[PDB]
């Protein structure tokens, strides 16, 4: 709930600038989405606005416990590191 604040707070640039296909596959080798969320992220519609299109990924992982936290932190740090420094504060 506070650890989540993390993200939350965050989730704007979270949101536009995380291209979900590209976490994804960790995310379900870690074991923290499975195949049917995985197709709900990688098969919605591809919009003009790219301000939300990492929404439906966080708020799938907002219901992953604070194994799907830490494991989406990881993710952010291997892929998309100033995103990840946003996150931490770091």
């Amino acid at each position: 709930a506070a650890l989540w604040d993390n993200v939350e707070c965050n989730r704007h640039m979270l949101s536009r600038y995380i291209n979900p296909a590209k976490l994804t596959p960790y995310l379900r080798q870690c074991k923290v989405i499975d195949e049917q969320d995985e197709d709900e992220v990688l098969n919605a519609p591809m919009l003009p606005s790219k301000i939300n299109r990492a929404g439906r990924l966080l708020d799938i992982l907002h219901t992953k416990g604070q194994r799907g936290y830490v494991v989406f932190l990881e993710s952010l740090e291997f892929y998309y590191p100033e995103l990840y420094k946003l996150v931490t504060g770091k």
